[PDB]
């Protein structure tokens, strides 16, 4: 009959679109919501936003660093500008008296460290699961704003804290003083200065480094916020498939040892400032020299500034594989309550005003012991393919008997 | 040969046969996602409550005496406390209420005292508005929480019917002016489980077919803003075992105190049944048939124990995944109130200062985005009817193969 | 044997299996989230939530709109109701006095125009990707809460902005003066007055009117407002399939080129007006006049409240099949600090009461250069419907080859 030559015509034909399918690469995404007996809390970076306290700013340190904190002008002078109050004028006018005075060696490390907000002044209270925390369980973290804490942080070998049960009493809740009667007073527009008082707060897997600046959340003070948490968990495909870039212990990035958008963006900008500049920011990674003042205002803070929004061929950064995405409802609630605030000026020896004006609570909580999964998984595997070309094989071979 | 082109033929159904009976066996589910457009949304239930449990102008001679331990008022020993946290004007009325020479206990009831002494959902509520239609007190159903007397809109109890919303936008969704009444909030002189640092209202939005879980699952509301709340209906099937680790969701709840499954009833019956073991008592916000706990018990045995278990304990609650579910994404966003033009018309319009209109009042918009709910439903992989029409079809081919050799 | 009478009754029967799937018209929906270099910037419409500015309102305005501000009467006098500032019961009792005055002519779409908030007054600073941007860079639209503006609105042919990087160094920034000190008196309650101070913001895809009083978010004053962004893009199918309708050359609404939601509402809006009022309102489309203020009081108002509240039947808006919606997270700290307050009061001329009363900041950005898809795909496709028909037609002819 007709049947041998019209069923090899048919099967090479139909095996070669099983094959131009395979060599397009396709994926399909898989969809997961996973009921979790437990679920790895995340770090929780925060900074304030003040980034050196007045009453930590030494003659030393306002001589290096005034111009840049727009303290005094080009030179060594308290500005014209009469910004100033005028009981913070008269400690400056002090302060900025230079006659006689011989500077000794300045590190804006240092300074960041001694000047920053302490943990320790700034944590009226910390409650995770019921159990209490403190100073301790926060460790330091520099970003652009400075002196930053990571509860959670899991660095040290000390364990990743877990949630076990949903709602606001299987999670964090701390209370701070932001400080404001320490904020350095604002004479002028610098990236080290700012408008505004609370902190910036970031929630993160601790596989990540904060990019508090770039993808924080902001919490005022005068409210207790609850945020409201749900962890999405990501999968993606190299190439060919995707574009993604594998997560294991050889980062490939010159200073860290895995891949994360945030590990692969530090890593550019810092590479970026050295060969600009000849110094990296104090949180920056390397060994590079720490920028000077002058550095800071004149090279780094443009550059640096110059690389995050405009300049768009330096920095290729492609999405990892692995990626953990935390989904946040805010809220809140007005603290003190009339009634609470006698007691909680007395608790803290300060008055009621500055409660209103200084005081917030933050309770981060899971809703349910529940992540979304999203994972990308190859189409058509090729152990698939040749297990249809096997059986195509097969019955042509049976057509020749 | 002809008989063996024919044992490669057998080889084949036997060895794919126990292939697709392996697979089965796995117990595999498959996950459908469907963006459903929807001619008309069930709106849910609103459940909110004051922060401040109990109205200090509600709180008599009688109840400091039984409770003004509980509430930080007093002292182990029914005096006033030796640190001076009270206000002077505030310290006046509490000086009388507060001496108990002479004064013989009169019989008290925790649940009377919530009851009583709990804000009044009709001097609280200011405006309410669904869908352009007016509702008033009437319209709110009262509810025992672990902050006290709370109060559901659109609750679906006394048999009215659940409220629906036809279109997208704020016109078509709940707007209610409150006024917390900072001026009746008890005076904070200690930390305790019913006094707060904080001012406002707790809410939740939930399924008509959930009881209320406040104080874990609830958001905040600010007195002094405006706040837009804007959601999304999402519902979600899961699959039993062997398939995943759901307990179906029907009208035979199986749970000792409420008529459907979900974590929120599944818990406060594990709590219920937990400060009964433990305390031989209830909170008047718990079902079943105890005693209520006295100030002594709350403070001594249930506020303890009920903290123990929801914070620490991992053994005794095993509460899992409901099979259906409804959740609600929402977004967030506020304007103040009142504007300086408006101060003015809102304290002469409520006979009340312009300071405390700045203090007390808030308006709550909750609404939906899109007639549209998200579904992420959990489908049986390979069913048991489709395995026995493989398994027939591959008997039947082989058996077909064998009758012509 | 009985193979011929046992392959024609399967192939019948599993043919007509394949046809009754088909007709019950499945989908599938496929979701995924793709890498992308860069993404279109979205529209931003503002409104300040005061629609008059007081120190605009003209004798003659007020002679025109005084009743529906209720700022007058039924009678065009100013209310004995003691419930006025007195400095500006002053002013007003002035204006309010129409002994000699001869009307000059009145519009509602002029008075909106005149009065409502002037963006180059209301915005401070804005700055996008580190540019800076000034009041040239917002066109001007009208909404229900007066004279709005839109940030990358893609009109004018100027191109649409794009995102390169996450975080809020790429996205926009402005600091805005909200005007309290310009706020119109609140003697009553009207659709046009409110008690609230801010602004309300929608983020929109360009080629979506914005509909701002029903689907916007809301911004206080004092605060700086971080929102983090998601592009979600959105495919459904028409019926058969499901209920959407297809996105064409013919928009197939009156007054507008292309179909969406908010389109739609706002054409059936205004067909609903003209209807049952012989006008339109300033922020509707088309030719037909626009209301007086006796119109927007007596008829107009309460006509679109009737309308987006009760009415059902009248306005059929089904889902497009085409769609961009942006999931939020909205977060805030103070402005301004105690320290920078000063500065701030300075810099800008005012007290540094006002400053705490009036200043606010926006920043509006996305999370990660990455957009979630939930395209619907036709289940069964009406091609591979004959490609199964053809291998079932194809074996019973190999059956009756043989017999
Ligand atoms: C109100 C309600 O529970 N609806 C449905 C129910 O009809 C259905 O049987 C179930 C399937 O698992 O999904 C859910
Ligand atoms: C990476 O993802 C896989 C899931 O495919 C998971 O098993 C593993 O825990 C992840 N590892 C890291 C380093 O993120
Ligand atoms: C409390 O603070 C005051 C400032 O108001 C200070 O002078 C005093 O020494 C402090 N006293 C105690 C008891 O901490
Ligand atoms: C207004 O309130 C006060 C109570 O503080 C009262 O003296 C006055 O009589 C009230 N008038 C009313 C409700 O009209
Ligand atoms: C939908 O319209 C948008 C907006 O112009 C466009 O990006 C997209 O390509 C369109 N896609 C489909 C499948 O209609
Ligand atoms: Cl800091
Ligand atoms: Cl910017």
């Amino acid at each position: 009959a007709l049947c041998f030559l019209g069923s090899l015509a048919v099967l090479l034909c139909v095996c070669t679109e099983r094959v131009q399918y395979y060599f397009h690469y396709h994926h399909v995404t898989k969809l997961d919501e996973v009921a979790a007996s437990q679920l790895t809390f995340p770090a929780v970076t925060l900074c304030n936003l003040n980034e050196f306290r007045f009453s930590q700013v030494s003659k030393n340190d306002l001589y290096h660093a005034g111009e840049l904190l727009a303290l005094l002008n080009n030179r060594y002078e308290i500005p014209d500008t009469q910004m100033a109050d005028e009981k913070q004028l008269e400690i400056l006018q002090d302060k900025a008296n230079f006659r006689s005075f011989k500077p000794k060696p300045f590190n804006m490390r240092e300074f960041y460290d001694r000047a920053g907000h302490d943990i320790r002044d700034m944590l009226l209270s910390c409650h995770f699961r019921g159990e209490v925390c403190s100073a301790e369980d926060f460790k330091v973290v520099f970003t652009r704003y400075g002196k930053c804490y990571t509860f959670n942080s899991g660095r040290d070998g000390r364990p990743r804290l877990k949630t076990m049960k949903g709602g606001t009493g299987n999670g964090l809740e701390i209370m701070l003083d932001i400080q404001q009667d320490e904020y350095l007073p604002v004479w002028g527009e610098t990236d080290e200065t700012s408008f505004e008082a609370g902190i910036k707060v970031q929630i993160h897997s601790q596989d990540e480094p904060p990019f508090i600046d770039q993808l924080g959340f902001g919490v005022a003070p005068g409210f207790q916020t609850f945020v409201a948490c749900q962890e999405q968990r990501l999968i993606y495909l190299p190439p060919p498939w995707g574009t993604c870039k594998a997560v294991t212990m050889d980062s490939d990035l010159d200073f860290f040892d895995s891949y994360s958008i945030t590990a692969c963006r530090i890593d550019c900008e810092t590479r970026y400032l050295v060969e600009n500049c000849n110094c990296r920011m104090v949180h920056m990674p390397g060994d590079a020299p720490y920028c000077t003042p002058e550095q800071y205002k004149e090279c780094a803070d443009p550059a640096l500034d110059f690389l995050v929004e405009k300049d768009q061929e330096y920095c290729v950064c492609e999405m990892p594989c692995n990626l953990t995405r935390y989904g946040k409802e805010l809220s809140m609630v007005k603290i003190p309550s009339k009634a609470s605030a006698k007691y909680l000026a007395k608790k803290f020896n300060k008055s009621e005003q500055y409660i209103g004006e200084n005081i917030l609570v933050l309770d981060i909580f899971f809703e349910v012991l529940n992540y979304e999964t999203i994972e990308q998984k190859k189409a058509y595997e090729i152990a698939g393919l040749l297990g249809d070309i096997g059986g195509q094989m097969g019955l042509f071979i049976g057509a020749s008997i």
